[PDB]
């Protein structure tokens, strides 16, 4: 199954964490630690502050290589580095609506490429991705060649991106305090 | 072959079954069973009630948890812990008419979901699915937390609903002595 | 796992079946079956007489083909004719104290061949046999030719005996009412 | 690769063969096999006479079980009892035009279902079939039954007809002389 | 690579923890689970007591079945019940000193057996244990009847004990703290 | 991943090679094994002349057999006679542009072909194309045959065209010097 | 299984074939050819002389490249060129008292290398051999570069012998009417 | 085949290399690829140095990482980084009688280990290794943490030495140009 074989990853971030902030009384992080681990059996979290908040849920934490790239991507190729599955699917810690079928629709839809990403009918999430490990080489080339940009990155290595225009509302995003209210209970 | 990797199995209940009616002289649960049997290589019955009557047809008794869970959800679970295989095709003792290419096109349009159940056209029969047992752990939990809705956890897990709107009739539902006449010959 | 990809065979055999008699209050047939079952998820049963009494434990009844061949070979080739899978461990209805780890000891000892048999220390037990599917056409024209030598046959599709000499009295075989009376408990 | 997973298969027939009537030089029959064998490392030829003719072009010629089943069906089950592999490609001696992606378009339209057969556009050719072995039991207890149509088998079985009105003339069947005559170059 | 297909599991326990006493400035039971991260991406802790404490480290902590069953075979069915994967390597939380080829070595002697343990060259450590889910039915049915021997269970299973005569000390059991002194740095 | 499973192929060419022009002070050559080699881990060059030059990138240089058979499909067979991987992406020196999703794409639409080529929306670049090394004997017999046309062969094979006219411009070919003006920077 | 896997080739010969010879009333090379294809599905024989002879007996007849090469390297070359299959176990004409279990002891033997022979307790029979086409490359360039030694080349490519010291009198090789004569039944 | 799934890696080096050194007319790094290139596909250098010189022979070049750790781990880890396969055969360039069985032999004796490094009867040479991917995150902290002894990091990843003490002076390391002038034709 694939629960057994793509490694969850929360993409917590940045060099207090908005996604520490409760809704509906659980921090938005964990909102989207619980949908991954609903659908995977090894999920892991990206951060590198308040580490210790992230692992007392019971999450390995994952901490930046010390080459210090900038971005998402530094945090996805931080986790290939560190982990030894083959498949990974990164989501940022503030969207906590993804749908309890992320995995299997992005996985169904990848059309042999080693990268998809979602689409949700207005945008692109390019974090919210499924990435097989063998881009870590293009990924390690990208960033130490000084480029950050996440889709460009993505397209280059032969992804694409995946309709989730069904998905009511599942990719919303907390910005903010006040986007947070419009979306508590 | 699928025949040989997915465990058939017939929700014969609760808790005399109106499954053992005869339908054109064999009983509606063995109209269900000898249709899985086609498809299928290992077939099984949870059945909690006339235990001896199922076995004597040649398939093995699957007998309740005896955590006493409510529903089809509580069969579904107990035969995931007590039957060894990967995947289950459930289906209830009294839609005696299920097609020959039932797991096949199930199995088919999974699209990498843990599990997968039968819309008719007109409604859904969420305890006629193909299910992965990598879902057992979510299941016990949701039974645990004193849950019992069929498709809310089905959703929950992952899953979506598949149309056979093309199988006409194959999926009436012998509610009653009634209905069963309504059918016969 | 081997439990879900080999099929489980009891040769309970010709044309009472002493097989039926009781030792330790199950029948010797039972206690070969209960084995076969502890190992192996799909178990099925090859009779020609007292189907019901198999059947009614919940097991599947395969009768011989109508070639009428001779022999436990009949029952092996019947066997592979009626039932999906690729490997088969077949054992005859009277050796009630065949060991837990039966399936496992002749899979890892097959070295690559289509067939291995059971050698105790002491002599060949050539229908406690794993075999492949693969065999059913040499076995079939075995059989067409007039031959009935069963370690003949087996030799002859590449197979090989295995050595349980460590399995302490596994492979006794109640020949009778008398030598059932010297195990009786 | 397809081409050393599946074995092909000439249905050259039953109980002179106009399948040795030549075609541009080129008996009707091997105009099969030819094709056949443009996509498929190992094929054979199920023949009931004229053997020594079919086995001259360097083929394996298998006969008909003893059992003495009617039709195509008896072909199919006495090459499924008489050689190993899992999966067949059935083709009447009779339709030399048969396409280059036979075995590829079958198979990728299987859609998980035991076997398919080719739909023209306007007819269906039951008998130009991709077979799994695993209903090699529901077949024999077809033909022991006494049955014999072959779409109503291969439905019951769960197959479907595959689509092919895309390939012009390709599944042109040569009944007679005079239609040989509208064909020849 | 085994990293990725086995889940580590450490059974830290009972109905302080023993487990919790440092051992060269490093809980007893973090010198397992540390020795079983080196080897396994996915490791839980099956603990009924601190939970929180295992679960700051950063691992998924398992608590036991409702069912109340004894001993360490309580945990390992609870884990199975818990843990999606197929194979899990189980090892009490006090050898501390367990070697860094322990799954590679059980999983390579496994001669196709579901179940290996550890036997150190003096005696048997039936709870360091790599496990195939597919006893999981067993296992229930041997608790339910009120069975709680552990290599009992793992034979009646067709498991086996693995040699690690070689490994030096690697499987010394921190019983107490005055044994736990004979080991302090 | 398919980085891992498919090789790379160059078509350098013929018995200086335009394909060592500049683009953008690039070679032309180099344009399409840098795109391979993002898409694929082992990627080499067939070339005839030149061979130091297109060697000293760091790629492995495949002569032509000796047979001294004509064209592209000549440097095909000389590839898969002398590499051993299963299946090959070839492309020619002068098609720059190929997208990033080149292997992925075609492999995707094989539909269960052992070939597939390139179709751009307004024609088909029957070099462009992923071919299984099933093929070979078929190749050499049309080689030998002394056939040279490379789409009657991969028809012949069973192979299909792959719709790429979503890719702008991406299978432009530099067929000469001035074409090579209106494309450079 | 094996049996599907692995092309079985008589390697009928140089440039009457000794090898028409009969013993007991079969020719020497159908010996070799009926104990392969007891074990292999798939047989082919390579001749370049009375092909007809060969072909009658229903087996494809493969031809030496037209490249020339000398001895029986030339043979297993060409049948790689021409077969797709993965694994070819070749046998000469004259060895017929070949045995049963030929291809798994070799398969099983192989220890990874990509090429093992016979060593029959005397000698080698190198040309009595279990080869992956992944040699092919290497084959074709030692040919290539003038050289013809069997187990030299054997032993470059990584191969090693296999020992059959056990099998009384299996490797026997038929040299002259005069050796046939010690062995006449 | 071993020969395209295991990544043949020259450790060339150091932050002129001796490596380049004739030894019968062939530069000794040469010798290395060469034989690699024998056993394997795709094989890569790690050098630091004259990176022109090796990849003229065709071969990738691959830097070390910029975090600039020391010693033959650095260059593992940084191949590992930079090259996607899951399977690494390591050799220092100054081995040039590595044997033809050096993949298969390593290989077979994985014993399911994640490395293994060759011993050649008086020493371990724990460059000359089979190494997964799956200890690369393990390899990564080891030198984070400044660690660099080889064979201590093989050992704690799980490895063993494998024994090559029958493949005379295949082993030996040509330390000086005096040493060579001991090994020159
Ligand atoms: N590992 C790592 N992750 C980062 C870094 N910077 C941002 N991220 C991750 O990238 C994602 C986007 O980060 P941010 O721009 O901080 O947060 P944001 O307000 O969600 O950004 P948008 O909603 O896209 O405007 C989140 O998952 C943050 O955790 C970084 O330097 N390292
Ligand atoms: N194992 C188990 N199965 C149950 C239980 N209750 C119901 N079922 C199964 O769930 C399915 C629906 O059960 P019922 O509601 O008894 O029967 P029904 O009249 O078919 O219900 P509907 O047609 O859906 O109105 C059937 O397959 C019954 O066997 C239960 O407590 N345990
Ligand atoms: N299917 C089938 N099985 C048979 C036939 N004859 C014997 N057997 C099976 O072959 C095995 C040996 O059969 P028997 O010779 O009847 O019984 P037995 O007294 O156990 O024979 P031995 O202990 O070997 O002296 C048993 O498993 C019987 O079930 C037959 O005609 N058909
Ligand atoms: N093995 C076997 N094959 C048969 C038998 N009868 C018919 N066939 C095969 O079934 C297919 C149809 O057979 P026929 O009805 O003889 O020939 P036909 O004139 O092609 O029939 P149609 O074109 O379908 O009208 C062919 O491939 C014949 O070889 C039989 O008794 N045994
Ligand atoms: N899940 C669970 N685990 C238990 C239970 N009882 C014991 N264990 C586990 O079984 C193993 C042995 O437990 P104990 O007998 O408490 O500890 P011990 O002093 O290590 O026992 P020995 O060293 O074998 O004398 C340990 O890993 C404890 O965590 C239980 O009721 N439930
Ligand atoms: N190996 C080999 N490749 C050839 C040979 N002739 C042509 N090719 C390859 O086939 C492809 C087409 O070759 P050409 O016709 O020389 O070049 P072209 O001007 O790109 O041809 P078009 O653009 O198709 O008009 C290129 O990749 C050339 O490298 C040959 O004799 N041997
Ligand atoms: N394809 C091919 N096979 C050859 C050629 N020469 C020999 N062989 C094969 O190589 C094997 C040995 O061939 P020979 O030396 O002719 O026969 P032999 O008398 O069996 O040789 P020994 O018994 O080894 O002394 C046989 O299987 C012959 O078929 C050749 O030129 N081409
Ligand atoms: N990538 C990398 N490789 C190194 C480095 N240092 C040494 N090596 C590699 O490690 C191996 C041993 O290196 P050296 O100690 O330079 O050479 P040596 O004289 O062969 O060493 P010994 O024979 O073991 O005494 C060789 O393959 C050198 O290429 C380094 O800093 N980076
Ligand atoms: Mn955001
Ligand atoms: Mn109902
Ligand atoms: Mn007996
Ligand atoms: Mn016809
Ligand atoms: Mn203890
Ligand atoms: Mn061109
Ligand atoms: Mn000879
Ligand atoms: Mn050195
Ligand atoms: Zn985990
Ligand atoms: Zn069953
Ligand atoms: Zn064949
Ligand atoms: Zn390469």
């Amino acid at each position: 199954n694939l629960m057994t074989t793509i490694t969850g990853v929360v993409l917590a971030g940045g060099k207090v964490d908005k996604g520490l902030l409760e809704l509906n009384g659980k921090p938005l992080w964990q909102h989207v630690a619980d949908a991954l681990m609903t659908q995977l059996s090894h999920v892991v979290v990206n951060a590198n502050r308040h580490q210790e908040i992230y692992q007392a849920s019971g999450l390995k934490v994952i901490e930046d290589s010390l080459a210090d790239y900038p971005g998402p991507l530094a945090g996805m190729l931080s986790v290939m580095q560190q982990e030894a599955g083959e498949w990974f699917l990164f989501c940022p810690c503030d969207t906590p609506y993804i749908p309890p079928d992320l995995a299997a629709r992005l996985n169904h839809q990848r059309k042999d490429a080693p990268v998809v990403w979602v689409h949700d009918g207005e945008r692109d999430h390019p974090t919210i991705a499924l990435v097989n490990r063998a881009i870590e080489p293009l990924l390690l080339e990208y960033l130490q060649a000084g480029e950050r940009r996440v889709m460009v990155f993505m397209r280059l290595a032969g992804g694409h991106a995946v309709d989730f225009s069904d998905h009511k509302d599942a990719f919303v995003n907390v910005n903010t305090p006040e986007e947070l209210a419009r979306w508590q209970e």
